[PDB]
């Protein structure tokens, strides 16, 4: 399913994101923006180690989720990466938030540095009613 704009930014805060561990709903929008388009169908496979982003936030499964087939790859969300390909986001949110419950918090992303870090997010959620 691919998202319209504000219709992610009310389903992502009904799912308890807004202000996860210091994270805005802005923030989370602007990831995934840059990571998917807001296609929670959007996988991009990494021929450098054999691993895939999966869904709406690009989950790695080197670490976070399970696809069988990545060398040494661990599953820290407990999930199968088919989890994150689901319309429905709620697994893919309780993996994001676990993700960042890691040191690096939101930083863990390295498109949220590139595309979201100290940039003006406020339009990812202006006139959501969030």
């Amino acid at each position: 399913k691919v998202f319209e704009r504000c219709e992610l930014a009310r389903t992502l805060k009904r799912l308890g994101m807004d202000g996860y561990r210091g994270i805005s709903l802005a923030n989370w929008m602007c990831l995934a923006k840059w990571e998917s388009g807001y296609n929670t169908r959007a996988t991009n496979y990494n021929a450098g180690d054999r691993s895939t982003d999966y869904g709406i936030f690009a989950i790695n499964s080197r670490y976070w989720c399970n696809d069988g087939k990545t060398p040494g790859a661990v599953n820290a969300c407990h999930l199968s990466c088919s989890a994150l390909l689901q319309d429905n986001i709620a697994d893919a949110v309780a993996c994001a938030k676990r993700v960042v419950r890691d040191p690096q918090g939101i930083r863990a992303w390295v498109a949220w540095r590139n595309r979201c870090q100290n940039r003006d997010v406020r339009q990812y959620v202006q006139g959501c009613g969030v």
